[PDB]
C-alpha cells in the first residue's frame, strides 16, 4: 500500500565465498553464511540484494565455491513473486536480483579481464555495476531505479588501488554524473570498496573527497562492521560500514559481532536495521598489557615466564567457556571459536613456544597455531 | 595422420556485424558474409576461428544483430567432430566443434556499467573465448593463451584495442612487455593478434612494426580494413605480418575497393603456410581517380561548357564500371546485385564542382551508393 513505494534492500560487502575452503574445520564457513544472508534476504521479502564488493575470496573461483554459490542464488533468488521496481537505465522467475560492485579480492583478471561476478552475471544473478573503464579519469555515471514514485540513483566504484584513487581525486579527475532528469527527485546512493582508515600518506581515502550530495554511502572493503549509518560532520551524508561475513584477520576490528543491513528508501529518505548473523563462527579476543601489573608479573624472575604462562591459560579457559555460554542460545554457530590473545611485553619481558598452548586446546579452539601475540 | 600435428586456423577480422543493419539495400551485407565466413570455417574442417577485432559494428549491438550472429555460430560451430586441440592455460568456453579466439576491436570496445564487450556475451553463450584484452593503466604485460595440437604448439598472444596515442607512448616508455612461457620458450610458435593503426596519421597515431617483439612469428594485424592477408616479411623484425581485409566496406577508399579475403593457416611445429580464401558474398566496389589537370587536350580550364564536358565523361566511367561490375557477377551468384562505386574527381587547375544531384538519380536502382558516387579535392 505505501510499502509499494519503498525499497526493500539487503545490504551485504565481504562475504568472502571460499575463504578457506580446504581447511578442515573452517571450510564450509562461508556457504553457510551466504545462505544464512540469501535466507534473510528471502524472509525479509527484499526488492533486491546489494553487495559492496570481496563476494568471492579468490578471483578465479574454484569449481566448488562457484557451483556452491550458483545453487545457493538458484535457490533463494527466484520464486513466484515478480520484481516490483524497474531499471531506467540501459542493458524459472528472478524475485531478488543482486547488485554488485567487485572488491580487491573478486577482481578483473584473465584473458577477457572479467570478475567472477561476471560469470554469476551470466548465469542470470547478479548486476555488476560499478566498475570503472578510464586511465585518465573516472566518469561514474548511477544506475537508475524507480519503485512506485521513489527513485534511486545507484552510484558503483569496483575496487581501485587507494593510491591511484586518492591521486585521482586530488587532481580533480574523478566525477559523478547526475542524472538527465530532475536532478533533485533521487535518492543518491553509492557503494564503495576502498581503504578508509589510514595506512599511508595516500593508502586511503577521506570520507571528505566524496560528493556531498551523495545521501547515503555503503563504505565496503573495511570487514569490521559498523553498519549502523553514521552522519559524516563535513559532507553530511550517512555512512555505513557493514562487515564482512567472515573473519579473515585476527584484529580487533573483525572481533565486533558480524551484522548484514536492511535499508528502506522512501522518496528521499531512508532507515536502516541491522539483522546479526547467527551462522558466523564466534571470535574473542583480548588484550594483555604486562607492564600494567607488577604485582602480578615480576620483570627480572626467572619464574615469571611460568607465571604469565598460567596466567594466559587462565584468560583463555574463561573466553573458551564465555563461548560455550553464548552458544547455548545458538545452535546455528560453528562449535570451534576462533581464540586471540595479544601480548605487549613492554618492559622486560620475553615471549615463549605457542607449541604447548597450540596442543592444550587443539579440539577446543579453531584456530589453535594462531592463538596467541606478542609485540613491544 | 600428419595433420594431427597441423593447427587449421581460419583468420578473420573486422567483420562488423549489424553495418548498416536498417538500410534497406545494405542490411543482410555482414549478416550473409558472416554466414560465408563460418561456412568456410565448417567446410574446411578448421580447428579454430581466429578474428582480429571489431566483430560487432556497434559496441551496443542490437538484439537482431546480437540474434544472428548467434543464430550463425549455433550453426556452424557446433557438430559431431571433438576440438581436437588443448589449451594449456587456464579457463577456455549439443557439441562445439569450432571455437573463436577473438579480441576486441575500437568498435565491439568494453562499455556499460560492467564494461564488458560484445564478445563477453558470445562468450557467455558459448561460442568465443574473448583473450587479449589489457587491464594495466601504467605497464601492459601481455600473457599468451598456450595452446598444443598434437606435438605442436601455440603461444598465442592479444592485444584488445587501445587508442593509438596511449600504445604508442607505452611502447616508448618501455611498459610494453610480453610474458614468454615459464617452460621451453623456443618450442612456442608465436602468433600475436592485434587491432591498431598501421599506416601514418599522426606523430603517434599508428604504431611502427618495429615496435613489436622480434621473437614473435607470425603477427595477424586486424585494425585496418585493406586486405593484405598474404604473409609478408618485415624487413627489420622478420615476422611476417597477415592483415586480412574486413568482410565489409564501411568507407569509400582505395584500399577498401582492394578484394575481400579470409585466411586459411596452418601452423605445424614453429612453421606456417597462409592460403587466402576469397569472400564470394561481398559487395563490389569498384574505384577509379580521375585528374582533369592531366588531359588539356579533352578538358579546356577556361570553357563554359567544359563543366558540361566533363560531367559527360564521369557518365561514361560510371557507365563502364557497372558494366564490369555485371561482367564479374555473371560466374558469381552469391554477390549482392548493386555495386559500391566511387569517382574521385581532381580538379586542380582551373575547374569547378558540379551538383551530384541528376548523377544520384540516373543510378538509383543501378548503385547501392547512390548519394555517395562522386568525390572533388585540390
Ligand atoms: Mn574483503
Ligand atoms: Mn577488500
Ligand atoms: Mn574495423
Ligand atoms: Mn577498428
Amino acid at each position: 500500500l505505501d510499502d509499494e513505494n519503498t525499497f526493500k534492500i539487503l545490504v551485504a560487502t565481504d562475504i568472502h565465498l571460499g575463504f578457506m575452503e580446504k581447511d578442515a574445520v573452517r571450510g564450509n564457513d562461508t556457504f553457510v553464511t551466504l545462505d544464512e544472508i540469501l535466507r534473510l534476504a528471502q524472509e525479509n521479502e527484499v526488492d533486491f540484494i546489494l553487495l559492496g564488493g570481496d563476494l568471492f575470496h579468490e578471483n578465479k573461483p574454484s569449481r566448488k565455491t562457484l557451483h556452491t554459490c550458483l545453487e545457493l542464488l538458484r535457490k533463494y533468488c527466484m520464486g513466484d513473486r515478480p520484481v516490483q521496481f524497474e531499471i531506467l537505465s540501459d542493458q524459472l522467475n528472478i524475485s531478488i536480483p543482486v547488485f554488485s560492485i567487485h572488491g580487491n579480492h573478486d577482481d578483473p583478471t584473465g584473458a577477457d579481464a572479467l570478475c567472477a561476478l561476471d560469470i554469476l552475471s551470466c548465469a542470470g544473478f547478479v548486476n555488476h555495476f560499478g566498475r570503472s573503464m578510464s586511465v585518465e579519469k573516472i566518469d561514474i555515471s548511477p544506475v537508475l531505479l524507480q519503485k512506485g514514485s521513489t527513485k534511486i540513483a545507484l552510484y558503483g566504484l569496483g575496487s581501485i588501488p587507494d593510491e591511484r584513487l586518492y591521486r585521482m581525486f586530488v587532481n580533480k579527475k574523478v566525477t559523478m554524473l547526475r542524472p538527465k532528469e530532475d536532478e533533485n527527485s533521487w535518492f543518491n546512493l553509492f557503494v564503495i570498496h576502498q581503504n578508509r582508515s589510514k595506512h599511508g600518506s595516500t593508502n586511503f581515502i577521506p570520507e571528505q573527497f566524496l560528493d556531498d550530495f551523495i545521501d547515503l554511502v555503503i563504505w565496503g572493503h573495511e570487514h569490521e562492521c559498523k553498519i549502523a549509518p553514521t552522519k559524516n560532520e563535513q559532507q553530511l551524508f550517512y555512512i555505513s560500514q557493514p562487515g564482512s561475513s567472515v573473519v579473515t584477520s585476527l584484529s580487533p576490528g573483525e572481533a565486533v559481532k558480524k551484522h548484514v543491513g536492511l535499508l528502506r528508501i522512501k522518496g528521499r529518505k531512508m532507515n536502516m536495521h541491522k539483522i546479526p548473523l547467527h551462522t558466523v563462527r564466534q571470535f574473542f579476543m583480548e588484550d594483555i598489557v604486562l607492564a600494567n601489573h607488577p604485582d602480578i608479573f615480576n620483570p627480572d624472575n626467572p619464574k615469571v615466564t611460568q607465571a604469565i604462562q598460567s596466567f594466559c591459560l587462565e584468560k583463555i579457559e574463561e573466553m573458551l567457556e564465555n563461548a560455550e555460554r553464548e552458544r547455548l542460545g545458538n545452535s546455528h554457530q560453528p562449535e570451534k571459536p576462533l581464540v586471540r590473545l595479544r601480548v605487549d611485553y613492554s618492559g622486560g619481558f620475553e615471549p615463549f613456544s605457542v607449541l604447548r598452548f597450540s596442543q592444550k586446546f587443539v579440539d577446543r579452539v579453531a584456530n589453535p597455531k594462531d592463538i596467541i601475540h606478542f609485540f613491544r
